[PDB]
């Protein structure tokens, strides 16, 4: 019952017959869906992911200007030039200096200076495109067979999806089968956004934001960086010198903007998987094909005992564990009542027909008792167990 | 006259006699000072040097965070512990986590969790206290003797104003002496500030700002880093685990905050001299002890020549060089006239009395011609040089 | 019949259908359960306990500051540090002192000073976290066999329970057996608390209160104390000196807060056991398997005598002890009548069928006389003991 452990649990109540029940899931939340006689079904998300998204940009946030040269010409001697100015790895600026006799010229007009510097990205973001059609989904499903928690880790059923895959069927030994539609494409519309990756961290952010970044960037595998001035200061030109300086590591400013984004976690082993949080889904549940097991076994009579008392899940339910020490595969009766007379059950039972699978067996039960005080009763008979519960 | 070569130049005229004159000097700029019968003096502020600061703080802008450890305890089994928390260099944080029957406990309350990791400073900024007793103001002074531009740097006098040398005497060969008072005590407000130094760039910064930085720091002599929570962030705990992530390198953000501070350049030679950019100082000039070297001389009447023609420095003054190949102890007649008949002189000479003193002497002359059309006339008789001018 | 010894006694009565009777047992009170046709039961809550709580915090109420070191620096020579400041068992404070030539400092102004002292707890309050699942309790049961007060502790049955021993059976020789089924406690009053222990005094305290105490604390594994500044007082600096003094022993203030808490007591022999006062336990009693020992026996006729004359219990009942010196394997006829025509036993007998069993047996009888005047009567004609009793 994986749904016991997730704080955001929702309960959905259904109807009999050949019918579907609607549900919606979020990556941190779980639904228990219940229906008049079907064993109740737990459903949660497990991942939303893209596999091998395609490179779309690199954006540079630290650069080294490895060498620099200047050319300068007197005010009447025309425009200055440097052969580096036409070579793609060099950031170059043209501007006019204050020439004169003090600086080695015959005339006092404005002179011409060019400054060029060899660029090199030290560290850069990789921006990856997400094809909204290629996203992958995984759903967890369970029925309350009444298994102990030491068993959940194997009983849990994993339903894998992609945005193109159809409704899928789950098989539970004995209880039969279910089918879920999950129309994921109506939930997530992450087109017009893309994955921004940085060393050991990643985000998803809007493309129009990223294109508008005032940082130098590269259009693909190799080739020149395209807006180099966004990382290079050229000082106001002196007589024949322009000090050029790199603007320093912009990792911290870039992270500051990303703080609002939905996070992305790179898979530790299937290296090219990128798990994408926040994305929800809508699903509809074919409850009709489930069945209870063992409806026709005998009801218990043995002197049962608690393995753990009822405890408040915070979902409003009480979860409890019981054992039949020396019985056949008997049905374990349970009810909630206003008084020891117990003339009727007055509560809702999540586990619908708990059965001892073996002669020594231990079983889990969960109940949703009404408001106020009520007596939880298990083992209707002379040798009743009870716990005086309160909301 | 080095101020022919500085693009921001002001003119000041003393009432009479060189009695007492005032100026404000700013690092980019120069003042030319005139008086009715005394040689003109060029004054400018060369540098404002601060000598031998002492360290106050280092502020770390990029921490590498290592050897993370976590400990967590079941939701009603007391509170967490790590030995690493005894050590001042681990940035440990303590909180609570959702727990439940599927996550290692009998209860559904909140389990205490604590996580520690070692904060190592990869790069840090040095803040220095500035000794306001050790500020040196350097003024350059030279006369308009008529020296050619190759010689200006050997004619210039350099005067240094520490807090004690409040009045200084400029001496010139033959032209007498001039006294400068520079009011260092009212020039800057250093006491409430620190030198901030990053690698090969430095700033002078307000002390309140430097201390109110939300960024982790260490005492000048070393020891412990005091405010590590400003760079170490802890993501909200999953059931059994908490991930700690270092915030990025803040260099670009720190420089962005510094976009308003006055830059300071460290000396290549004296490893503890710091030269402030953009300072100013109020100064006063006593001209009364200057003399004009050659008022006793004869007039020229020989075949003079232009080594450099009058050229238009943007100050609106015409600068020329005349060579006097014959009569040596002689004065050059210069006038600017509205017509070649030379009926009146319409230009102030800045070189107040251009004397030759060898049979080959080359004398720079600067004239302030009137608005409209005029003739710069140098010489007498038939050997005159006459040059047309226009504002 | 130990209900006699407990002042806060309630009577509860059965109905001839033999239904379970439910009763509320509270730590100072006692209950006599009377059946219509079967012997009456003393039932009373003896203890409620936790066996070995979980150690959660020690909080310090008396402290000593065993070693003190101070460091001071001049106003323009940086900021002071100490090796102790890196070392976790030192409490530390940083501030500034007014320096000047009067204390060896060359510049007048505020100078940084820092002081550190070794914290050491002399007495700490232990706080143990209570866990409802570990609560234990004990009920005492005793039928009104008629035994001497001197024989009660030999004859009472002590019934132990825990959260999982669902029901217990009490066996009374000859009279048969009864079974109790119980809530481990109804006492939700203990929720969200700690057991607080000082030397030989203990209390139950709200978790919020205990954690918000302005006193330094540590986790039970032996950490280092987390808020030492609550007990170190730092004198304002004077030259190079700070005096640090320990704020005094807080035992009385902490006790003054604790006066409202429910008391907790520690066992003398099994020191992990804390007896938690003030609880409510609810139980059901199965009366059906009780029986009356001697209903077939002869009815007394030899002269009885009073060992203790009838006396007022304060519960409205009267108690006597009677001696049967001959013929003793025989029923003692006791009745309360309106007058010596002895028409009917207008009273209710709590000792439902007093039998003597040995040739000099002495038997206690408890009667509930009617309102108004009455005669207590025991025996048969010409041999009746009688005693006037008025409400």
């Amino acid at each position: 019952a994986h749904c016991i452990g997730i704080t955001d649990r929702d309960f959905i109540e259904g109807v009999h017959g050949g019918t579907w029940v609607s549900a919606t899931l979020e990556q941190d939340k779980c639904v228990t869906v219940m229906a008049p006689d079907k064993p109740s079904l737990d459903i949660s998300l497990e991942t939303v992911a893209i596999d091998g998204p395609a490179e779309a940009r690199k954006v540079c946030y630290s650069a080294v200007l490895t060498n620099v040269k200047i050319n300068d010409k007197c005010p009447s001697t025309g425009e200055a030039h440097l052969e580096e100015e036409n070579e793609g790895d060099n950031a170059c600026k043209r501007t006019y200096s204050d020439r004169g006799w003090g600086n080695g010229c015959g005339l006092f007009g404005k002179g011409s200076i060019v400054a060029c510097a060899k660029f090199t990205c030290a560290k850069s973001m990789s921006l990856f495109e997400v094809d909204q059609t290629k996203i992958q989904y995984v759903i967890r499903a369970q029925l309350h067979v009444g298994a102990k928690q030491e068993n959940w880790n194997t009983d849990i059923k994993t339903l894998k999806f992609d945005a193109l895959s159809g409704s899928q069927e789950a098989e539970f030994t004995g209880y039969g089968r279910a089918t879920l539609e999950c129309q994921v494409q109506t939930a997530v519309d992450f087109s017009n956004s893309y994955i921004a990756e940085m060393e050991k961290e990643s985000w998803i952010v809007d493309k129009q934001w990223a294109q508008d970044l005032t940082l130098p960037w590269q259009s693909g595998s190799g080739g020149v960086w395209r807006e180099m001035h966004h990382l290079v200061e050229f000082e106001p030109p002196h007589a024949a010198t322009i000090k050029v300086l790199a603007l320093g590591n912009q990792e911290g400013s870039l992270k500051t903007a990303l703080t609002g984004a939905m996070r992305v976690t790179k898979d530790t082993n299937n290296s090219k998987l990128y798990k994408l949080h926040g994305g929800h889904v809508a699903c509809r549940v074919k409850l009709s094909a489930l069945t209870l097991k063992g409806t026709s076994y005998k009801m218990c009579t043995d002197k049962m005992s608690f393995v753990k008392n009822p405890t408040d899940t915070g979902h409003g339910t009480a979860v409890m564990q019981v054992k039949v020490p020396k019985g056949a595969p008997c049905r374990i009766p349970v009810m909630v009542a206003d008084d020891l007379t117990a003339a009727v059950n007055k509560g809702i039972l999540v586990t619908v027909n708990p059965i001892a699978s073996t002669n020594d067996d231990e079983v889990l039960i969960e109940v949703n008792p009404p408001f106020g005080d009520s007596y939880i009763i298990v083992g209707r008979g002379d040798s009743r167990l009870t716990y005086q519960w309160h909301k």
